[PDB]
């Protein structure tokens, strides 16, 4: 655990542009983990915020037209200030709104994650795709989706599913890690796209081990909470989630995880 | 437990525009109960939406100049699709602000349950909530819920007194604004729906809510509100026909 | 604890326009105690809601131009119906846009306590540009933005600072898990606004048992046996401030002057 270690010594400043559902929680995870969030949504303050930040996560969970231009002004202001951005699509599948949208912030900036589900990274490439909110099932190839993805953007594409797939530059990645809970708490992957944002320390272009390690330390956390026996439920956990975060050492990481190339 | 075990399985797409203090607890509920709860708040998407989701759950708990036009027209938008709303007219009786907004909503688009407390839907229509929900019934022709010591269901020719739940409820920021949601998760698009699911509705919560307080590691609202979650998660047909307490009338006019 | 029993029995209608991160564990914390928070922040029915309020919170932590306008608007229809105003300026340190409507808004309305870290505090007094002739500790910070404001001053860190009138108090209760758990600070200033009973010029006794109860509740919730992290804190900390006695607080208290 690299990544982490240096994350709990130096409290990255992780700035989240992120969904009304999910804020409290994608910051409590943060916090947990070591990282320093900031839900700074201003456009008249980002210049000054990411000057020193580490990363920046925009989440279009809850997308309406107030939040349209900000988010356009504050991502070209990220990439003006090298700052690395993490971009979730969420439910870009479900509404034409949303994928004219996403659309047109990838033409206007450079991201440098694009995290989401099956369905959600098959209608950023497809535009004839379609879902709900979840994702669609038996979804062709996670990891052909996210190759062509790749091909298309030119940059990292994580796809979080059963199992998760992400790829960087030449090298593909299957992880299988966590566990059925974290599919039945609101935040849960998007706290993922604020963790992977407090792995990336100002890389534009992170190392694909960088984003492993973000999503293992999430997924093994999970893991390891559902088997407390103080877990009850999806209630219980999400406390237990954060504890364990705040506690994950090497040896558990280390034994823990399940990962594979190609 | 007919429709709980049908969400269970069929996890029913839930739109809500629901207020900012509430937003995750209420999602977390539905989630809890099998629902796929989704937060649009956007006009622009709410056609696609709607047409593929099975009610929609409105909530003024936080309404502004801001949320004002969006609200009408998506409540418009849900009748154009037949897509049932739930409406909370949260404080209604304690603004003229919210008096007047919820008058003009309620004259620009049909819904399919208000649901309050009994301050809240006097305060609609201009102590006694069997009364109260029968005279708001007749003036909207729309089911009525008002949750109280006791809960009472208005729908039809019907009128329902429901007797489950715990004072802990109270105490916690998201309940009732949940019990809208929930309510929502129960309806299967359904614009006209049937007592018995908003009977199912109610009654699986306030017993969860009942069986949650009662929990050896419930120290307080604190820890009250991750063992709801996981009491909702876990309810069983068992635990739900043991624990229901109903009182009842029948035949009611036009 | 005098006031925690009243909010107990009375049930203080507490107005918050906090942020979008803390909203529902505020609401939480104030219900814990007893109190009845409302998260109104429609400038339209702030003149009726204010008339049988007993505290504004004001919380700047997510400030936008969508803000802005209706913060000062609300702050004068507080000033206007005699309700007191809790002001937390939220990182006014961290830029500009911060610290030029941090100003707007004390020269535009009269606050009734100030509540900030250190850094946040000096931060507004350092902007103000009347410190002339000004390493600096917390009391000292304090004192400097009582005399600017003439407004109880709030300062939280390690030990906790009080400025109210003539005298200055430091405190020393509570938890380093406190640190972790994002809505801390952020729902002290409700608790605070929890406490003031519609009192402009709250009573510094009435600041001390606000502070003193939020942080003796997390040193105790701290210490339970089920309290396994930063997680599992944050309701144990709801819990404890629900059952909070006179006997916990009494034995607990650490508190100094000047």
């Amino acid at each position: 655990m690299n990544y982490l270690n240096n994350i709990r010594i130096e409290n990255p400043l992780t700035i989240c542009y992120t969904n009304d559902v999910v804020k409290n929680f994608t910051a409590n995870g943060l916090l947990s983990i070591g990282a320093s969030p900031a839900m700074s949504e201003a456009p008249e303050e980002a210049e000054e915020f990411y000057k020193v930040a580490q990363a920046l996560l925009i989440n279009i969970g809850t997308l309406t037209a107030q939040n349209e231009q900000d988010i356009i002004a504050i991502a070209q202001t990220a990439n003006e200030a090298g700052l690395p951005i993490v971009f979730d699509p969420v439910a870009v599948g479900a509404s034409t709104y949303r994928k004219q949208f996403c659309k047109l912030l990838l033409k206007s900036a450079k991201v440098s994650v694009i995290k989401g589900n099956a369905s959600e990274i098959l209608a950023l490439i497809d535009d004839t795709a379609t879902m709900k909110g979840t994702d669609s099932d038996a979804n062709l190839d996670a990891v052909t989706i996210a190759k062509k993805a790749y091909a298309i953007y030119k940059t990292a594409i994580v796809i979080t599913g059963k199992e998760d797939v992400i790829v960087q530059g030449d090298k593909a990645i299957v992880l299988a890690n966590g566990s059925p809970l974290l599919a039945r708490v609101t935040g849960a992957g998007c706290l993922l796209g604020g963790i992977i944002a407090g792995f990336l320390f100002r890389e534009t272009e992170p190392d694909i081990e960088a984003l492993i390690e973000a999503v293992s330390v999430f997924n093994i956390a999970a893991e390891v909470a559902a088997e407390n026996e103080n877990c009850g439920g999806p209630g219980t956990f999400s406390p237990l989630l954060l504890d364990t975060l705040y506690h994950l050492n090497e040896t558990t990481y280390q034994q823990r995880i399940r990962i594979q190339e190609v």
